């Protein structure tokens, strides 16, 4: 869906990346160098995520677990352990 400065100012549903062209997605064109918000480069240095810290993004191939930390692999990305960017 649309998002960001070109798309009305909304955040993407699912906390996906908003590209500089105002569309939501999860690949490099959306989350990398041509990302406007909720980008891979925005992960907190302590890796926390979830509502308590303003739903920040996680980095590349990392997911926000239901416990509120960014990480890679199953404990973070699969089935019932992941809350966003899965």
């Amino acid at each position: 869906q649309r998002c960001g400065s070109q798309g009305g100012g909304s955040t993407c549903p699912g906390l996906r990346c908003c590209s500089i062209w105002g569309w939501c997605g999860d690949s490099e064109p959306y989350c990398g160098r041509t990302c406007e918000n909720k980008c891979w480069s925005g992960e907190r240095s302590d890796h926390r995520c979830g509502a308590a810290v303003g739903n920040p993004p996680c980095g590349q191939d990392r997911c926000c677990s239901v416990h509120g930390w960014c990480g890679g692999g199953n404990d973070y990305c699969s089935g019932g352990n992941c809350q966003y960017r899965c």
